C-alpha cells in the first residue's frame, strides 16, 4: 500500500485530500531555535544529518501530516557545483563570486550529491524509515531560473535588475548558466528519490518575477528538460512544482510536464482547477493568513478550498508558509478539519 | 481638444497608445534627492506645493510624456484623517497608535482635502497650467484596503497578519473602517479633479495579498463604492486602478466599475485584454527589468505589448515602477520607440 498522497497525486481515487502544512519552520515550533542556538550557522541550518531530520521531523511528530519534506536550503548544491557562498548573519544568502560572463559560466561545476551533500540522501533514508509509508517522504530542490538568480544577484534580490539584464542584454550566458542547473538539477532529484524521496517539490518562486513570454524562454524550457530527463530514469516520481505569484503564468506551467502545481493564494481554487487544465495535480491553496482567523472562518476556507479543488488530484495545504506568528491552536485546527474530510 | 491619454481611455480612437513611466521618481533624476538634501524629510517628500510641483513635473520636463502624476505619499490624508503618522528614516511610515477597534474607528475623522490638504489642489491647478493640455495630468489617491492596511498594520508591512486577523476575526471592525476610507478618499478623488486632475489613479497593490473571495469582500466592495460614488458626481473623470500582483483577480477589478486597470508585468498583455473583458482600457505592462535590455529587446518588448493591447484603449507603461538604476539612454529609448507607435 502507497501513502495517501501518493495516490491523490497518481489520480488514485482517495477517500480525503492529503494535508500537509508548508515552511515547517523549526522556527516555528522553537525546536530549530534551541538547535540553531548551539554554534555552526551555515552548519546548523541545512547542512547536518541529524539536525536535518530533525528540523524534518519536526511537523511531523505534532500532526503527523500525509507529506513530510526534506530540510534543505535549496542553494546547498553550490558549494559543491564550484559557486562559493554562505549565509552572512542578516544579509542572508552571499555569493561571493556572482557570475557574469560565459567564462564564469564554464567554470560551473556539474553536481555530484552522492559526494557533495550525502547527507541529504542519509537523512532522506531515514526520514523514509521514520514515517514508516503513513506519510509521504517529499524531496526538495531549486530550479534553475531561481537558483541562476541567487548566483548572478549574489544573493536575495527584490529588484533583480542583474539577472533581468543578463537575461535581456546577453541571453547566450544565462541560457548557458540555465543549462548547467538544469542537468544538475535533475541529477539531484534522482540522487534524492533514490534516497528515499517519492516525490520531489522544486522552487523557481523566482521565475514568477518574470513577463509569461520571458518565463517561456528562461525557466520553462528548464524546468521541462529537468521533467523530461528525470521522468525518463524515474518515471514514476512525482515532480511538484512551487512559484509564488504565478497567478499569470498558470496556463504555461502544466507546459513543463510537473504532476502537480503547487497554486499560492492570491489564486482562486476553482479558477487554478480550471486554468490549469484537468490532468495536474494541485498542491494547497490557502492563504497563511487566514490561520489568524476565527476558526470558524479557517473552517469555512478549508472547506471551500477543498470544494473548489474537487474530490481527487489534491494535496491541501496553504499557498505559502505558515507566517511567523501563528497561534498553535488556529493550527492544530487546521489539521483537525483537514483530517477529518472525507470525499 | 482633449489629451491623448483621455480619448485613448474613452475609447475614442488614437493614431497612437498614449505613453509614460512610472514611479517617476524625484530619485531618479537626482532633482528630488538634491531637494530632499534641504532639511524637511516629512515634509520634503510629498507635502509643499513647489516641491510637489517640481518631482511631479520632473518626467514631463525631460520626455514629454501623454501622462503626468501627482506626486503624493498616499498616506498624506491620515493626519487630516485623525490617524497620527510620520515617516521614519529607516522604517518608512509609522502610524503611532494603530486602529484594533470599533471604538478605534468611530474615533477616525471625515476627510475635508480643502482644509487638510490644500498645497495638493494647487499643485494640481498648476500641474495643469505648465502641461497646458499638452499631456494629462492624473490625480492619485490611496484605496480603502491598502490604507486600512497601513493604519492597522501600525505601518509597511510583508506579511499583513495583523490586519488579516482583523479581517479573518473581526470584521465588522475592519469593515467599518474601510467604508470610512471609501467614503474620504471619493472626496479626496473629487478634491483633485475640482483641482485639475483630469484622470485619478486609485492605489490598492496591497489588496492583492488578498485570496480572491477575500478581495471581494474588504477591496473590491470598496473600490466599487467609490467610483460608483464618484461617477454620480463626476461622470467624466476616467479612474484607474492600479493594483501589482493582480495576476489572480483579474477577472473581478472590472466590477469595480474602474474605467482603466493598470496591468503588472506578471500579467501578459493579451491575456490580460482577454481576461479583463473588452470594455475596460489597460495601463501599459511592460516589466521595469526589460529596461536593462539591449535596445533592440526593449523595442521588441514595446511592440508585443502594444501588439497585445490592441489599437486604442490602452495607456502604454511599465508594470510597475523605473527600477533604481535604470540607464537613462534605455530609458529615452523606450519613449523614442512608444512615441513613433502609429495604429
Amino acid at each position: 500500500t502507497q501513502p495517501l498522497l501518493l495516490d491523490a497525486v497518481r489520480g488514485k481515487e482517495v477517500e480525503r485530500p492529503p494535508v500537509w502544512l508548508m515552511r515547517q519552520a523549526g522556527r516555528y515550533m522553537k525546536s530549530y531555535q534551541l538547535l540553531c542556538e548551539k554554534y555552526p550557522l551555515f552548519r546548523d541550518r541545512s547542512e547536518n544529518v541529524d539536525l536535518v531530520v530533525e528540523i524534518s521531523l519536526q511537523p511531523w511528530k505534532v500532526f503527523r501530516p500525509d507529506g513530510v519534506i526534506l530540510f534543505s536550503d535549496i542553494l546547498t548544491p553550490l558549494s559543491g557545483m564550484n559557486i562559493p557562498f554562505d549565509i552572512i548573519k542578516g544579509k542572508g544568502p552571499v555569493i561571493f563570486d556572482p557570475l557574469r560572463t560565459a567564462a564564469d559560466v564554464e567554470k560551473v561545476r556539474e553536481f555530484i550529491p552522492e559526494k557533495s551533500v550525502p547527507y541529504v540522501g542519509e537523512a532522506l533514508t531515514i526520514l523514509r524509515k521514520e514515517v514508516n509509508n503513513q506519510a509521504a517522504v517529499l524531496g526538495f530542490v531549486g530550479a534553475p531560473f531561481t537558483l541562476a538568480s541567487y548566483v548572478v544577484e549574489g544573493g536575495s534580490s527584490k529588484n533583480f535588475t542583474k539577472i533581468k539584464r543578463l537575461a535581456f542584454a546577453e541571453p547566450k550566458v544565462l541560457h548557458a548558466l540555465l543549462q548547467k542547473f538544469a542537468t544538475s538539477m535533475a541529477k539531484y532529484i534522482r540522487y534524492q528519490a533514490d534516497s528515499g524521496a517519492q516525490a520531489v517539490q522544486i522552487f523557481d518562486s523566482w521565475a514568477t518575477e518574470l513577463s509569461p513570454v520571458d518565463f517561456e524562454e528562461f525557466s520553462l524550457p528548464y524546468l521541462k528538460q529537468i521533467v523530461d530527463s528525470v521522468k525518463l530514469t524515474h518515471p514514476n516520481l512525482p515532480l511538484i512544482l512551487y512559484a509564488s505569484g504565478s497567478g499569470g503564468l498558470l496556463e504555461r506551467l502544466p507546459l513543463t510536464g510537473v504532476d502537480v502545481v503547487s497554486l499560492d493564494w492570491t489564486v482562486d481554487m476553482a479558477d487554478g482547477r480550471r486554468r490549469l487544465g484537468p490532468n495536474v495535480a494541485i498542491q494547497g491553496n490557502v492563504d497563511p493568513g487566514v490561520l489568524f482567523g476565527s476558526k470558524e472562518f479557517i473552517t469555512n476556507r478549508i472547506n471551500d478550498t477543498v470544494k473548489k479543488a474537487g474530490k481527487g488530484k489534491h494535496i491541501l495545504n496553504l499557498g505559502h508558509g505558515i507566517k511567523v506568528g501563528t497561534p498553535e491552536e488556529n493550527f492544530a485546527h487546521f489539521f483537525e478539519i483537514a483530517k477529518g474530510l472525507r470525499y
